[PDB]
């Protein structure tokens, strides 16, 4: 057969998959997916049948309950979502090459011509608040608004939840938390503010950063009350003390936080709609929002009547064309992001009259795995790893800010470097075992063998580590002034990961005030319109600190949800 449906109808009726009337249930394809599960079992049950030693299409790091139709279409060939960042050896029936070519908001003007008819119709739903995007900002806002008495609809344009937030590794910054105190760490919201302002070249909006620093503990407390583990607290670049919180053992913060938000959303019966793209904010005759029209992938255009809309759509770091127009030094770089992170929500915001700011400030993560084409967490460095070049030498303070680290690596021979660490560092951060399972962390019982394996001068490598270990014991890095020297690299075997910068985060975005209200170029608030998370600009200035984006999206997501509800 040429497609999955044709396969099944060889021995099945249409209503094995469909509703009696044959209409698709909704854009999440709830009923239909329910039918696949009825015959094949849950995604976990399918997973038992498709294991490989180091990977499994049906048991991944994605949180939430991933719908079968995310990858398995019925009446046409479909794409494996994992192929958007990896190239695993898969044999999905009826597969086609991964290719993402979502139309822009501007191109969707080719649907006047569908859109006019929708807007002429009754609104499909009438609620209080509509939140766009199921990343951390969006779930936080949806939950926050719901607890504040508002009826919400949460929409996600992708087939799966979580956006980039589900990918987060290194942690969530906050000061001065109960969790830090339990780990004997001394910190303050003032210190966090100062690290943050300096890290961003004092470009950041000080009122927004004040909100980030002062609400950070509350945000950790809120997530914890909802069931999250934020008890491990690590170091990230440009911070005066350890303040990046994540699950026990040093597991990734991202999938965990989104899973917790998802669970809490489902607990409150929040209306979550997948494959549903926010297209244009609707405003009444006095310019306040009155709703939003959306495009369901399976059921087409419709609008939702509401007093408020919260845009929580993430950044545009996956869109290299737009990035390179803003910062040509990043043209052609690989990105760390999910395939939908291309900035269409910003278009939505601008079309609704919101102004943008700081857009030229785009952050490259200094360590994308060259071999895997995926982000390798900064916590690897925070927990003690060093960087060496092909000459087997250190060349930079590995916990400096990302602008400086990226430039340093790009200035080394071959425009890449190697993370080097031992088993003590490996055991201190369980997320590192994920890089090993991905096959991107070759290992050996001596630095000479490792260097010969990876094309690093082996003798130089050895002396570099011996010398670095001596600075660790002396307590002072006189070579590159790295301010925190947490571990000597001397336990067990040695690992190398080849790394180079990848485009990661867009610090610019829609202009918001401290209540997360979106503003126009005259600095006037657009009543009913809110923005939270990486879609906004002004929080992180010219360079964002590792750990500060998850802090941002919880704090500003929650704040937007409560402001939205109050606005009502
Ligand atoms: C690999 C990786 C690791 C990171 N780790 C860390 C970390 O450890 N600590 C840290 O502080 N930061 C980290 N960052 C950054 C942080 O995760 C992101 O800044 C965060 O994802 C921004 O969250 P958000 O809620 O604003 O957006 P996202 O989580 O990206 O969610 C936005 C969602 O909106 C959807 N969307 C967009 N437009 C539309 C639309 N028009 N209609 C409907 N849906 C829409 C998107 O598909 C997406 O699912 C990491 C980023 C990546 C990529
Ligand atoms: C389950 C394995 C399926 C069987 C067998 C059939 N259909 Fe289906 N259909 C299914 C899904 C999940 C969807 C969504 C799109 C996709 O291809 O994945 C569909 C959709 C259609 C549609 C489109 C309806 C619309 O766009 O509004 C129609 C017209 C349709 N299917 C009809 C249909 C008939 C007549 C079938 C029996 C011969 C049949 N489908 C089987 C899943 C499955
Ligand atoms: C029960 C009534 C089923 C429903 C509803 C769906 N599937 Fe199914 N599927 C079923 C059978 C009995 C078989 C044959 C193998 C077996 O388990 O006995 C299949 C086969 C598939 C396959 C493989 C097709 C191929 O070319 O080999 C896949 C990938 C599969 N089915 C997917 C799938 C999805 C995603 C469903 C819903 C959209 C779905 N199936 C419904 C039985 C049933
Ligand atoms: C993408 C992220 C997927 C989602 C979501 C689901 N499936 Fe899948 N499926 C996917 C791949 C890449 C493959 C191949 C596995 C491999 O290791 O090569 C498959 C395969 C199937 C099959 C065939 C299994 C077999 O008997 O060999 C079935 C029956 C199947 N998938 C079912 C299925 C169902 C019902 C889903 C939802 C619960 C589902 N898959 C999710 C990728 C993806
Ligand atoms: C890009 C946005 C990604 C997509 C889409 C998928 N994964 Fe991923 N994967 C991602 C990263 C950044 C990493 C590095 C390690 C980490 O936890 O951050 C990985 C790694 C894996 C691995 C290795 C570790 C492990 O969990 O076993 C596997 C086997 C893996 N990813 C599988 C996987 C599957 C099956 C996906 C589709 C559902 C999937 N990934 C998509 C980034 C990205
Ligand atoms: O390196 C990390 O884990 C990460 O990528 C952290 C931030 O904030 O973006
Ligand atoms: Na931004």
């Amino acid at each position: 057969a040429d497609n999955l449906a044709e396969f099944h109808v060889q021995n099945q009726e249409c209503d094995s998959c469909h509703t009696p009337d044959g209409e698709l249930s909704n854009d999440s394809l709830t009923y239909e997916n329910t039918q696949c599960v009825s015959c094949h079992g849950t995604l976990a049950e399918v997973a038992e049948t498709t294991k490989h030693e180091h990977y499994n299409a049906h048991a991944s790091h994605f949180p939430g309950e991933v719908a079968c139709t995310s990858c398995h279409s019925a009446h046409e060939k479909s794409m494996v979502y994992c192929d958007s960042c990896h190239s695993f050896d898969f044999n999905m029936p009826y597969a086609k090459k991964w290719l993402r070519d979502e139309p822009t908001i501007a191109e969707l003007a080719k649907d006047k011509s569908e859109r006019q008819a929708a807007l002429a119709s009754a609104p499909h739903d009438t609620v209080d608040v509509v939140v766009v995007g199921s990343g951390g900002a969006g779930f936080s806002a949806a939950i926050s608004a719901t607890d504040s008495g508002a009826k919400v609809i949460l929409i996600e344009k992708e087939p799966v939840i979580g956006g980039n937030a589900k990918l987060a590794a290194g942690g969530m910054n906050a000061a001065w938390t109960d969790q830090q105190k339990a780990k004997k760490i001394t910190d303050s919201p003032e210190l966090m503010f100062e690290d943050t302002m300096k890290g961003g070249q004092n470009i950041n909006d000080p009122a927004l950063v004040k909100v980030l620093s002062s609400h950070s503990k509350d945000s950790v407390d809120w997530m914890t009350a909802m069931g999250a583990d934020l008890t491990d607290v690590g170091m990230m670049g440009g911070a005066s003390v350890n303040r990046a919180h994540r699950p026990t053992g040093g597991a990734g913060v991202g999938a965990h936080v989104v899973q917790v938000l998802y669970d809490n959303a489902v607990k409150r019966n929040i209306d979550l709609r997948m494959n549903t793209r926010g297209i244009e904010v609707l405003k009444d005759d006095k310019g306040t929002v009155k709703g939003i029209l959306v495009k369901g992938m399976y059921k087409g255009y419709y609008w939702v009547k509401a007093d408020a809309v919260i845009l929580a759509t993430g950044g545009f770091a996956k869109n290299n064309e737009r990035v390179a127009k803003l910062d040509p030094s990043l043209k052609g770089f690989i990105s760390t992001n999910q395939p939908g992170a291309v900035g269409d929500g910003l278009d939505v915001a601008e079309n609704a009259g919101g102004a943008l700011k700081d857009m030229q400030y785009i952050q490259a993560h200094p360590t994308l795995s060259v071999k895997g084409g995926v982000m390798v967490t900064e916590a690897v460095r925070g927990n003690g790893a060093i960087l060496v070049n092909r000459e087997g030498k250190r060349f930079v303070n590995e916990i400096t800010t990302r602008d400086k680290a990226s430039a340093a690596i790009l200035a080394q021979t071959g425009k890449s470097a190697y993370l080097i660490f031992d088993d003590s560092v490996r055991k201190s951060l369980s997320k590192i075992d994920k890089y090993i399972g991905l096959g991107v962390a070759p290992t050996a019982d001596s630095l000479v063998k490792l260097g010969k394996m990876e094309g690093i001068d082996g003798k130089a490598l050895t002396e570099t580590v011996a010398r670095y270990n001596s600075l660790v014991s002396s307590g002072k890095d006189t070579d590159f002034e790295r301010p925190n020297l947490p571990r000597a690299l001397n336990e067990g075997n040695y690992y190398a990961i080849e790394v180079t910068p990848g485009v990661h985060h867009t610090m610019g975005g829609v202009m918001i005030d401290t209540k997360a209200e979106v503003m126009n170029a005259k600095k006037q608030v657009i009543p009913g319109l809110y923005g939270a998370g990486e879609v906004t600009g002004g929080v992180h200035g010219a360079n964002r600190l590792g750990g500060n984006a998850i802090s941002d999206i919880i704090t500003f997501g929650r704040l937007a949800g409560e402001e939205a509800a109050k606005y009502s």
